[PDB]
């Protein structure tokens, strides 16, 4: 069984499950409608997402879902992360209610909003910087809460109906080798500074509108190329100020990379200037 948390327990009868959003190995995320999620308007319907176990799940999977739920409570609320909204622990399967991100992941959001490409030739430049800045803010918050993400990439950044960026799967208990810092790749060392390296890759994904990192380069060849000091080229139409930030994230020495605080500060300076360009 699971203890009743007066701060988070939501009534099971006020939650209506909908179509699945995605299925993992033993877990899944589904659409849902919640009634009275905001206590100020207790009859209002709101669209949410529900993390739950699949039928093939074991007690190890249940402990992993419980762990993510508890980590989400400990970390607390931020505008730029997928927030916990409530829980259904009593008289039925465990439901972890979280914020809905109607527009899906950032990579597909950007790919669907691309201008005519090189085989032929919507999102303004300030909106793109705002996306980067929002993700930097969310990461700054997670870091302040002792949370190392380990898998920061555009596929793990979700977009709401209101176009707010929300980092997902921060509470979790082929490998994404192209986003990994070299000390993480080679020495299995994951710090806040290795998340800064991934943020640099994410910045490149933003300014290529969902481009695949290291275009052409075989995965096997990546490691040797990084060891030689090679890094990705400046995306087309990307300003040198933003490419400069990417290159700082990609410094070999973790201590030579910027902090999330400096990234938030540098991205806010660009955003405020570019908003009147
Ligand atoms: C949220 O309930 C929601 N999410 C996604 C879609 C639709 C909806 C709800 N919804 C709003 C718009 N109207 C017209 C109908 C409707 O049903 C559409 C597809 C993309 N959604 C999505 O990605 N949601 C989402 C995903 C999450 N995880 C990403 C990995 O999924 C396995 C999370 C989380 N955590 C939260 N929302």
């Amino acid at each position: 069984d699971l203890p009743l948390d007066p701060l988070w327990e939501f009534p099971r009868d006020r939650l209506v499950l909908g179509k699945p959003l995605g299925e993992g190995c033993f877990g899944q995320v589904v659409r849902a409608e919640a009634f009275g999620m905001d206590p100020a308007r207790p009859d209002q319907a709101s669209t949410v997402a529900v993390k739950m176990l699949k039928d093939n799940a074991s007690d190890k999977d249940l402990a992993d879902l419980v762990s993510e739920m508890e980590v989400m409570k400990l970390i607390g609320r931020h505008k730029n992360i997928i927030n916990l909204l409530g829980v259904c622990t009593q008289e039925g399967p465990l439901y972890v209610i979280v914020e809905c991100a109607a527009k899906g992941n950032l990579r597909e959001f950007l790919r669907a909003r691309r201008p005519p490409g090189p085989d032929l030739s919507p999102l303004s430049f300030p909106v793109l910087v705002s996306c980067a800045y929002q993700v930097a803010r969310g990461m700054q918050y997670l870091e302040s809460r002792k949370c190392i993400h380990r898998d920061l990439a555009a596929r793990n950044v979700l977009v709401t109906e209101d176009n707010v960026m929300k980092i997902a799967d921060f509470g979790l208990a082929r490998l994404p080798v192209k986003w990994m810092a070299p000390e993480a790749l080679f020495d299995r060392v994951y710090t806040h500074q290795s998340d800064v390296w991934s943020f640099g890759i994410l910045l490149w994904e933003i300014f290529t509108l969902g481009g695949s990192p290291y275009p052409g380069i075989p995965v096997e060849e990546l490691f040797s190329l990084l060891r030689e000091g090679h890094r990705m080229d400046r995306p087309p139409h990307c300003p040198p100020e933003l490419y400069g930030l990417m290159r700082e994230c990609w410094h070999a020495a973790p201590s030579q990379r910027p902090t999330f605080k400096q990234l938030v500060e540098a991205l806010d300076k660009v955003l405020l200037a570019v908003s009147e360009e």
